[PDB]
């Protein structure tokens, strides 16, 4: 049974005048897994991963500025205020290589990190990722009409900030099995309260939508095409029938990206980790290796 609980003593780091938590587990030294969440999880969302990887490699996991067990400033929670928060974050780490392991908006914040550091990137493996959505007749239709709600002014701060729905809502509805009472108050702890939700909100607002924002739109065109040609190690999970990541996008990034593995998990929308974390577990373990030549 998938499991709860969430065995990892908590780590804190000073940056920008905020504590960021994070989990450190495994060895202390070798190339780190740097573990990046994204709406409206935490490092809760990779706790049945972690412990296929630490046995062998150091696993970071970050909870985003304003999630989890992080500090929250008086931010307005833009992505660039992501940025800016993780890449404080890596500094105060010492990080110097890194394997990424990244889903939803972080990655976006980690292949923009890979993209401006590729030196220093050994591997990325991602999942229900960002990239530019050309449409909304590309965004599923069974979300659409929500996600249309959460960027309509007014509509999406009472939907999402006063009534909770991303948590309440999209969590379940982005899980093909059922999650427990017990993962659901998890989730819910670190926005029991509406002043703690605009994360949450600007997320959505942010996503690369039919060239909107701009700004996004370019900084996701621009990582992108940096992955269409980065030699880096690159291992894809996907399922079905997904959410951002559909099977005919799996099927073009198998063909488009160079030294890619897809694994393909079974049932999955949004939130694959929730739906089958011991093979995405045990096929990150077992792909590291390959990356100490
Ligand atoms: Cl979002």
């Amino acid at each position: 049974e998938i499991g709860t609980g969430f065995p990892f003593d908590p780590h804190y780091v000073e940056v920008l005048g905020s504590r960021m938590h994070y989990v450190d587990v495994g060895p202390r030294d070798g190339t780190p897994v740097l573990f990046l969440h994204g709406n409206p999880t935490s490092s809760y969302l990779w706790r049945n991963i972690i412990p296929h990887v630490a046995p062998s490699h150091r696993c970071i996991a970050p909870d985003l500025i304003g999630m989890g067990k992080s500090d929250k400033p008086d931010l307005d929670y833009r992505f660039d205020d992501h940025v800016r928060y993780l890449d404080a974050f890596i500094e105060a780490l010492g990080l110097e290589e890194v394997v990424l392991v990244i889903h939803d908006w972080g990655s976006a914040l980690g292949f923009h990190w890979a993209k401006r550091n590729p030196e220093r990137v050994k591997g990325i493996a991602f999942m229900e990722f960002i990239r530019p959505i050309p449409t909304w007749d590309e965004w599923p239709e069974f979300a659409r009409e929500l996600f249309q709600a959460f960027r309509t002014p007014d509509v999406g701060r009472e939907l999402i900030i006063d009534y909770n729905a991303f948590i309440e809502i999209i969590l379940p509805k982005f899980v093909v099995r059922p999650l427990t009472e017990e993962e659901m108050d998890h989730y819910r702890e670190p926005f029991l309260k509406p002043e703690w939700r605009e994360p949450l909100w600007r997320f959505p607002n942010e996503l690369p939508i039919n060239g909107e924002p701009a700004d996004i739109w370019a900084l996701v065109e621009a990582y992108m095409n940096w992955l269409h040609q980065s030699p880096v190690p690159k291992l894809l999970f996907w399922g079905t029938p997904g959410v951002l990541i559909p099977p005919a996008e799996a099927a073009r990034l198998a063909e488009s990206l160079p030294n890619l593995k897809t694994v393909f998990i079974g049932p999955g929308l949004h939130y694959l980790q929730e739906d089958n974390p011991d093979l995405i577990g045990s096929e990150i373990a077992r792909w590291l290796p390959a990356l100490h030549h």
